[PDB]
């Protein structure tokens, strides 16, 4: 029962997501650096980051009250 409506989205669909897969919640840290932009799968795909592509020597899943 309704018009015509195809599209509905919330105002922004895109925060703190993974820039690889934008699929799944990112949950890991890759120090230093400490960017979070690779899903708990994604942070073994690129063993530095897509982001400032430092070498990851260490990476700790976040499971704070950090989430939405
Ligand atoms: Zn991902
Ligand atoms: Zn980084």
């Amino acid at each position: 029962g309704s018009s015509g409506s195809s599209g509905v989205e919330p105002s922004e669909e895109n925060s703190k997501d993974c820039v690889v897969c934008q699929n799944g919640t990112v949950n890991w840290v890759l120090l230093p650096c400490r960017h979070t932009c690779l899903c708990d799968g994604c942070v073994k795909y690129f063993q530095q980051c897509p982001m400032c592509r430092q070498f990851v020597q260490e990476s700790f899943a976040l499971s704070g009250p950090s989430s939405g």
